[PDB]
């Protein structure tokens, strides 16, 4: 299995942003979102692929990954990524 891509995917979610009504209203899903890491050390090219879900949460889930691009590792050389992004109402 992976590593470090488990803690980035929390340190995103934890930056990412779920509005006040969703939890009382029942919302979640799924959101792909293609981007790359930079051999330099930043994070760029932020472009939503599929979702399941709200609009609303797609725009957060993109922002999420520049959001906590301090905490990323450094690829050997950018290349391209292609990551599934979550939402829960249950605590996680």
């Amino acid at each position: 299995s992976n590593e470090f891509l488990m803690k980035i995917q929390t340190a995103i979610s934890s930056k990412n942003r779920y509005p006040k009504m969703a939890q009382i209203r029942g919302i979640e899903g799924e959101v792909l979102v293609s981007f790359t890491i930079n051999a330099d050390g930043s994070v760029t090219d932020i472009k939503v692929v599929k979702s399941n879900t709200t609009d609303i949460l797609n725009h957060a889930a993109l922002e999420a990954i520049k959001s906590a691009a301090h905490l990323f590792p450094k690829p050997e050389e950018t290349v391209h990524l292609k990551i599934p992004i979550a939402y829960s109402l249950k605590e996680d």
